[PDB]
């Protein structure tokens, strides 16, 4: 057996989104690369707009359900731990992924009508990492300055903001990051600790 | 007196660029919001991505001079001051400036091959703040984890990081800046005072 037609079409998809990003990709280049007639893209996606949310959505639903076994499993450790674990696990990912990796990234170059759309139908999914981390926090010793909604805030950030960097300094690149790996892993883990310690009694 | 041609232009295309993105923004649509015959880019600029480009190093060389005021001024200040006082300022501009700010996130939206001409280009001027950072680092109670590369990586990540944050969610939006501002202000005194409480003995 072969992928249905919506499945090589979304896999073209997040080759091409990935490589050219969502403005210079045509809607034929895919349906050549899915190797069906340019009309098919219209029949199952209806227009490029569409056909970008809808390979967004299919890619991160995969990353969310990888997500919810680490956490099913991971649920008790402490937070900082539970993060650098989950960073690890994320770089791995990216490495072995790195097309769908690429195509995540160009969620910033495309009309903020369309991400704006993304995020929204997004938020309920990043919304469990998120409010666990709240949690996590009320069994946190902070300190006298620290908000645990700073805190929630420069975790966050931190944690989005890591994945943002390393899959644009990346892109492209999969060997280098596999190079580049365990010294980016050692980095987190102090960088976790700085804060771990900024943040705490 | 009016503007010369060529920076009627460029405030056209700061305009145009920062409200459609690279790919989207049209020149004969920064032709006509400059008031200048469709011609008179090609003259001046060759072709979209050059406008786009000396645009970009018009913007930035006006950013580095502020730069070096301020860095000729409170060079004797503690790093983590420094940056506080400094991002500070950069708030104020963006928010006084808002059609340049919504310009400068666009870097992410264009080939990569025009972006790492500008990350070139500019390397030189932006290595400025960084080789400041990296001496004062030496005059900084570190901590035995915590390498002097480490603190500048964390350091220039959070410092280039939180702008890009807030150009990206406050893009369009300057009245809701001037609302957040002293919010911002006062979470990154705060975050800093974390990262050199984790970062030092």
């Amino acid at each position: 057996h072969m992928l249905s037609k919506r499945d090589a079409i979304l896999k073209a998809a997040v080759e091409v989104f990935g490589k050219k990003g969502y403005d210079r990709a045509t809607t034929d280049e895919i349906a050549e690369k899915a190797g069906v007639a340019k009309g098919l893209i219209f029949h199952y996606f209806k227009n490029k707009e569409e056909l970008y949310y809808q390979a967004y959505m299919s890619v991160t639903e995969k990353l969310q359900k990888e997500f919810e076994n680490f956490l099913m499993k991971n649920r008790n450790r402490d937070i900082f731990d539970f993060m650098e674990r989950w960073i690890e696990k994320k770089l791995e990912y990216s490495a072995s992924h790195p097309e769908e990796a690429d195509f995540l990234i160009t969620l910033v170059s495309v009309d903020e009508g369309l991400r704006k759309r993304i995020l929204l139908d997004l938020e309920k999914s990043q919304r469990v990492f998120f409010d666990f981390v709240r949690e996590k926090l009320k069994d946190l010793d902070l300190a006298e300055d620290v908000t645990e909604e700073i805190a929630l805030k420069f975790l966050m950030w931190f944690f989005s903001g890591f994945e943002e960097v390393y899959l644009r300094t990346y892109q492209g690149k999969p060997e280098l990051l596999k190079r580049d790996m365990n010294t980016l892993v050692e980095e987190v883990k102090v960088m976790l600790r700085i804060l771990k310690k900024g943040m705490t009694k």
